RNA sequence: GAAGGGCCAUCGCUCAACGGAUAAAAGCUACCCCGGGGAUAACAGGCUUAUCUCCCCCAAGAGUUCACAUCGACGGGGAGGU
């Protein structure tokens, strides 16, 4: 079992390796990336199954294919555990102030790749985000979200993309989609740092 | 004669549930009872469709480039009657 952010990190290194094959014309430079990618996967899993080894083998080969990548990603995805959505009665305890709070249905894959879950009402222009801390107690935050979206560096994912200003007076632009933000996010601590910044 | 009445004048009410039932009044019933009501609720039907489910319009964008492979922000229009 691996964290969502870890999987995103694995995905990124795999994409890098494919990009390296695409761009780099030197095998030796490629080899260093191949080893680094291998090391990164070895960092993720203390013990690697034969399927992971097969995936590594496919990754190691210079002639990587996007279908092969997707298959490797699917195998890695299986290891990942989806984010647990709270019970509505539990959620009501999380958000007592909020009345008739509604969570949009999340795809299982989305939950698997999402370190945290967040949704915006839009009608009230308020975004509600739920996450499990290091203590593993679910923490819900409700804050105003700007309707306007403009490209900007986002603290939550630590990436530059189209973002919506979030208010909860310091103002920070955050990605409109939390799932998109999660996909961009590579470390759960980085999201925690954003929460600490709040 | 007086006592006590009448007439005139005036005083005493958050009688505020303010045309004030008495000077004087709160609750429980799954131990319940009678007379009634579909004039009125709980089930199902009917109407309705906010909500809900589903389908669309525009296409900012994402997708190496490339809106429309796939996905689709902000908005807009419906259908169904679970
Ligand atoms: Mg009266
Ligand atoms: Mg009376
Ligand atoms: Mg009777
Ligand atoms: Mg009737
Ligand atoms: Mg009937
Ligand atoms: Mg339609
Ligand atoms: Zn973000």
């Amino acid at each position: 079992m691996i964290y969502p952010h870890q999987y995103n990190y694995i995905r990124s290194v795999i994409l890098r390796l494919k990009n390296v094959y695409k761009t780099v014309n030197d095998k030796e430079t490629v080899k260093v990336i191949q080893s680094e990618t291998y090391n990164d996967i070895n960092e993720i899993f203390g013990h690697i199954d034969d399927d992971i080894e097969e995936s590594l083998k496919v990754l190691m080969n210079i002639r990587l294919s996007n279908k092969e990548i997707e298959a490797i990603l699917n195998k890695f995805l299986e290891y990942v555990v989806p984010f647990e959505l709270p019970s509505p009665q539990k959620l009501q305890k999380v958000f007592k102030k909020v009345k008739k709070i509604k969570i949009p249905q999340f795809e299982e894959y989305d939950l698997k790749v999402s370190s945290f879950v967040g949704w915006n009402e839009l009608a009230s222009n308020r975004k509600y985000i739920i996450y499990y801390d290091e203590k593993k107690q679910l923490k819900g935050l409700y804050g105003e979200i700007s309707n306007q979206v403009v490209k900007g560096f986002c603290t939550i994912c630590n990436k530059e993309s189209n973002v919506s200003l979030f208010m909860k007076k310091k103002g920070d632009y955050i990605c409109r989609d939390s799932i998109h933000c999660n996909k961009q996010l590579t470390d759960i601590n980085q999201f925690y740092n954003f929460i600490d910044k709040l």
